[PDB]
């Protein structure tokens, strides 16, 4: 998911727009807009869809002010896309409204206290809301009026120890201004940016990755540290405080990897050097441990994998070449009664460029396997264009356990290499060779680029999860949101 | 406005649709359901438009569950168009839900009061948000759980007595069931069913109508008292409980003039059978009154006069003939760059029948007179169609004073009758001769079908309003809110 | 279906919407607007629904020009919901659109002859998309342009011989204007009318109906003459010319009956007093017929025969009372998924008023009993709402043949009066009594407004077809475009179940 | 434009929609969908947005048939975004639907002559109308039924000797099956494929590009070749003639250097190598004009030029990085009342990586300048990023004369490079140094793979139009009807406003 937050000095509903546009590819099956109006009152725009069709002129012509939140989805458990997007918002006390880029790991145990304490309902499966209602919670402990920025840093504070998990959190509190804070384990991306406009007049904004303050003018301040929260006055006044008892960073590491753009500074990490890191260390893995296989070209999967697998080939001293194109667009498969059931084929996201595989050893690069249904399916097609061999080499390690800390993924059942070594995961996948980065390696690439940083979040790759609170029987409370999650999706294609 | 509420046994998605349908001529601007599913979770569609607009497959396929509430709107001052509609929700205490018709006369002091000792803001300018909020503060003031009974009831009176103005309104609690509960004054109309399902299980309704109970085959119970409130449980139980102080029956006399279906028995009186009465004592004022005068045919402004002008001909002994035909379908008028400027016209609405006039002194029926603007347009059609004399008589009294329970009116300033007599009406709205009914006689002529009630809310007619809270302060407020009602509208034509 | 033309010196779009939305009652399944602008090009939008749905302000926008046509369609067969909507337009010769209400009885055999002699494919079910082609195909053989209005004459005078049904039709030729004819035997309606801008400039219009001239303060001129063309240049000059050998008139009877809106006068006869004239021959018959029958009150069942019982009740002397009340809105039902209706569909159409019934002899009035179904169940309301005997009278006569002129009927087999004697009909469906207009009260009843009328369409009365083309393989031909509509039908919603 | 057509034995619909997917960058302003059903009836969806838009599960069970083609647009003169999007049909003679990937440039004369001589009006401004009514009149002589495979090819041919310009053209006709032609001069794509289904039946497709072949599984036979024309029966049957004399092969250039998907082989080139090849000679005019110059870094302007830069940074033994990204999504701006905007025109397409840019002299290429107001806002954004000298590398010649062969394009007065030598545009755009493409070495460059090829269609590069008609009459003409499509995309925005 990925997350706005623009507290500024003339309308915010096209920059918030346009932020979230290139956050797009943090989440692409709901968007969501709030701004707080001249009337202090929250006016809301949020549905299913990419950012571009979800907001027409009508609804922008809504979202009057100069302060207002944004999110983008990417469907997780309990969130699927059957469900309310965010942000959502609570009209007591005071009228807040929260978005959010995580997941709370005790979403069960803090949904029955807010009923039992506090006689709070929630609607949704969303831990989004579930967070919302902690801070409301705590923020309704307060009497006078207004609140003081130590009232809602201590609402904060009182809101990290009670949940758990990973977040990043934007939020508006009517009548006050806007927050935003980090988990104490710095495991998901927040930063900070501010735009001066004049002596007197300077505006802040928030977001997931760097480039949406760029995108915008915005100066990059810094990253939100772990635990910290900001708080910005309706005046424009900034402030910050540490909200956390004793904050580490443990960046999550497919952020690297995989799921942030390339031109983000997360962490005071390149995205884009990380990435080339990772193509040199896998690159030097395989010239030392395939030494004797013969590779005529080395190929990505594109698009993440394309600098990563230049560096390979660089290191290998072999050329590269653009065997596979992604297709920009990609459309839907209708079921039109009877008639041809083909479905769940990858020809509908990749061609092969045939020339390229023809009667050559070849060496795939992709960022990951998760399922492998996928890259069996991409060998595949390297063999039917003609290739000898296929080997496959993957820029992140085996990806063996659930991540729940906002990063959408399958149970450990659906993960080919969950209980399974190499060569059998080659087997199953169709490859005649298969590696994968090691763990060390991948942290090595990472911190080249800032070595404060001394442990990342792990989770899915070695089982290590650093709020130490995930049991297999946790494990199963997911299971019956997945399985929830896939009967409200089900309902709606009956319609 | 118009709302409904089914404690059923099975889905009620489609019967509330249903029930909306029929009410439908009580609100066109907006229509919203919400429904509690088997996860005990509000499931909510609502948006501006028609019923038969707002909800397509893909929301009724949302709305799961066996207790349901709706609302239709009809746009009023602080609920515009451009505003959200009903109904509204809140999280906590519980989870609750409210649709509303009616008007509160205190709604500023009330929002102050939220605001400044429950912190609970309110996000429109919506009465039935503050109601809503009213209800869930006292609501929240019980820490057992789950609720009894008599701690709801409490807090409905706990509202009671600290909201005013007119109200029937429909609400849902998570975990509990269905309320409903009417103003003191009985002025807002509400009504109670039951269908029987088996011997163990009875489904029950409310409805701002009785119409809506007849659509789905429920047998009619009674009105809801003034002041009574209704608990039903999810699993199907019935309580009662008087929830106001010194409750007396003062219902609206509008919904008997105009704006409730005739098929409606709104407190024990046949809508229908209250318009024919008010034909009745009309005609005979006209015959009194008018016996000098030469009147060839009787002829109605469609649709809700038609039998009012039909008893006024058969007293007046004179032709009833269809001169005018109301348009079923109306349609939009378009600002393209070059466009035209001719929109008032009321040719939109009505075609006269040109033989039914030519030559003729003709006595048109209207069943009131509000802006006087359309009254002066359809004056005018029926000279163009031939007409010679053309006379207009009105099945309500002067409109003089604002509605502030419910029913949307312009302000005192646009009411052609404020600070005029009948005859300088007569002569601004282009007439040959005008005349009104008597308040006492449309008193009299509904309280025929029950002569229980004793008073009326007569507000618009002579300004008394029996709440006892309406003074030209308040009046100016309700300004303010049409004043930002407009600018909403303004910026999104724009 | 209903039709409107207008040639203007303004532009006519918001004009347009507006005719048709008083000529909605005439069709609610699909609509048409068809404009040429100032490029000579024509602009068209049209879609399945009603009127204020179909045409949206960036559709309007679009349809610029000071003349155009439009459309309203009834849904019947070869013109389903699910299938093209009118106008339809060529553009060869020259370009042409077109708009009618009617239907060809020999839509077969004229398919057949444009694919073979002119080569012309015909892409839909609608015979009006036939008719375009036939008036294409004669306006094709003139060399010389522009076209005279002797050529545009003589082509629709080639059409009516060629074509057989009935008929009232507008179209527009760009570069030359609009035109209007009707059917030889003048069973469709059709009405002119101006609107004088000043002494240089006349506005002209064609409708359906005269309320849509009303609507838009055009002056009433005449209907169109059987057979008769209009044809009115782009410079707003107008022609006029009989285009038919042997016009008749033959003005259709269900359009005083029911179809039409009271208000409107369809050659020289007042829709409203026709319906009053109906129930004053049918409380005439029923009174006589019925001497001996304890009637407590007359109840319509509304919208269309209020006026009818009124007069039936003072005829019988008898109160009349507003026991039905027709709902002004219903919705869809929706296909739910493992769900019951609590709501009969009857209640769908209308709610009854429990006091008006309780204890009554009632006399219930309809315009009309195609199925019997419905009327079953009207009285079965009246009987649970309390009354003690419940009587059923009808407008018109008994409906034994179906409609092939414009007028979407049932077959045969699914008409009650099929075959059937009126205490037949009476037992099935459940009345304590039942009665019917007599062909010849009927039609008493609308000749009282203009004698010069000598005969009326009457076919679904009594099986006397003025074109003489009506016969058991023409009726297989339209149960085959009702299946394959119904199947195209069927297959939309299957889809729009995701 | 890309236009796709299948000639199948099962539903083509979702074939069709999955070929235009991988067609889109092609065209994203309109689509298009048109088959024959089981009643030799066209059916069709057309609208405006991108082809996951356009069509919807409703359209789709619509589209029934083994047979159909299909159409994206981009938007050009005459074919604008508020104008009807193809393909478009006529249905006489026989019923005749076409798309087209190309420009007319005598359309001003062909639709005079369609207009005088057989009375044919074209109702909008798309040439490709006219195409199709040309071609449409020359299949209307043969008055035998059926038409046979050389009828056909003789309209083709006549077609051919009628218009001039640019064209891959792809039609249905109802009751005989599809053709596919191409321009005398091979200027727009065109392939052929195939997929066996058995030994009996075969199905066969054309395209813009191989990749709507690889898509769905379809073997490769050929290019169609210039001149000639592909005809396939509703039964099966490939047949093929010659359609034009002096066919000769002159590919468009653009296809190479940006329009085509790199993995398309267009007349056995592949885009991917071309453009490979481009950099390597743009490299080579570097290493031997700029030996003095001191770059740090090539930095690809995407994503179009990744692959060239490679390539150059190879050729200049210095390192290659990815400075810029381009936004994957763009969306729109809102006419926004009293309202600034925060962001620039060129941040919404592009974003910087700062670290690739601070106190380096820098070596950007991108694949053309064409107006070079972009350019010049691109290497601001260098500076701005903390670039020292900013240079600029385009894989194209100087753009100099307006295309009118199908690749949308300003005014020759637009164009920055028109009457202007390298070092002005240099100093107007602000580059520190700027260097183009030699056209020679581009076309060696795409030669390379194919040397067959002799000559390439280079008029926007060096003013040589091949078909030899593109006169000042002919870009007025053009320019008029930009005008006018500018007016009605305005109408639209106004109209929502309001
Ligand atoms: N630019 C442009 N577009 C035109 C023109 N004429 C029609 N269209 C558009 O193309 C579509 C036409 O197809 P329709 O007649 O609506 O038929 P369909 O919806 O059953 O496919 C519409 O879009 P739609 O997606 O179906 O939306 P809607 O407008 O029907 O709601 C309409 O807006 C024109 O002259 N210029
Ligand atoms: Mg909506
Ligand atoms: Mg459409």
């Amino acid at each position: 998911c990925g997350i706005v937050g623009i507290a500024g000095v003339m309308p915010v509903n096209q920059s918030i727009y346009d932020a979230l546009t290139v956050l797009q590819h943090r989440g692409q099956d709901a968007a969501g807009i709030i701004t707080i109006d001249a009337n202090n009152c929250f006016r809301l725009r949020k549905a299913n869809g990419l950012v571009s069709d979800v907001f027409e002129a009508r609804h922008m012509q809504r979202l009057q002010g100069n302060m207002g939140i944004g999110h983008v989805r990417y469907p997780t458990a309990g969130s699927s896309s059957a469900s309310e997007a965010q942000p959502f918002y609570v009209n007591s006390p005071y009228g807040i409204t929260l978005a959010h880029n995580g997941n709370l790991t005790n979403a069960h145990e803090l949904r029955k206290k807010l009923f039992e304490e506090k006689r709070r309902h929630i609607n949704t499966t969303s831990d989004s809301e579930i967070l919302l209602n902690i801070f409301a919670s705590e923020l309704d402990n307060f009497r006078h009026y207004p609140l003081e920025a130590d009232n809602i840093f201590a609402a904060i504070a009182a809101t990290n120890r009670l949940i758990r998990g990973a977040y990043a959190c934007v939020a508006m509190i009517i009548g006050h201004g806007m927050v935003a804070f980090r988990d104490p384990n710095g495991i998901r991306p927040l930063v900070l940016g501010k735009r001066d406009i004049d002596e007197n007049r300077t505006e802040y904004m928030v977001a997931s990755e760097s480039v949406a303050l760029d995108t915008l003018g915005f100066d990059f301040l810094r990253d939100v540290a772990p635990g910290e929260a900001i708080y910005i006055t309706e005046e424009g006044q900034l402030f910050t405080r540490q909200c956390a008892d004793n904050p580490v960073s443990n960046p999550c590491l497919f952020e690297y990897v995989y799921f942030a753009r390339p031109d983000s500074f997360i962490d005071k990490i390149s995205v884009y050097s990380a990435r080339v890191n990772m193509g040199t260390k896998l690159g030097e893995k395989i010239a030392r441990e395939w030494e004797d296989l013969d590779i005529d070209v080395v190929i990505p999967i594109p698009e993440t994998s394309c600098d990563i697998a230049l560096e390979i080939a660089r290191i290998l001293g072999k050329p590269y070449r653009q065997g596979f194109v992604k297709n920009r667009y990609v459309g839907r498969t209708f079921i039109m009664p009877g008639q041809q059931l083909r479905r769940k084929s990858v020809r509908r996201k990749l061609n092969a460029n045939r020339a390229e595989f023809r009667d050559k050893n070849v060496l795939l690069v992709d960022d990951s396997i998760v399922r492998g249904t996928t890259s069996e399916q991409i060998i595949e097609m390297a063999r039917e264009a003609g290739a000898k061999k296929v080997y496959l080499a993957s820029a992140a390690p085996e990806i063996r356990f659930p991540n729940v800390y906002g990063i959408d993924m399958p149970s450990a059942t659906e993960l080919i290499a969950h209980g399974r070594e190499v060569d059998e995961i080659r087997q199953i996948i169709g490859a005649d060779g298969l590696i994968f980065q090691d763990l060390n390696d991948l942290i090595d690439a990472v911190r080249a680029e800032n070595p404060d940083i001394q442990q990342f979040e792990c989770s899915v790759f070695n089982g290590v999860y650093v709020t130490k609170d995930v049991d297999q029987g946790y494990l199963d409370f997911l299971d019956t949101l997945r399985n929830d999650d896939a009967k409200a999706v089900q309902r709606q294609n009956e319609v």
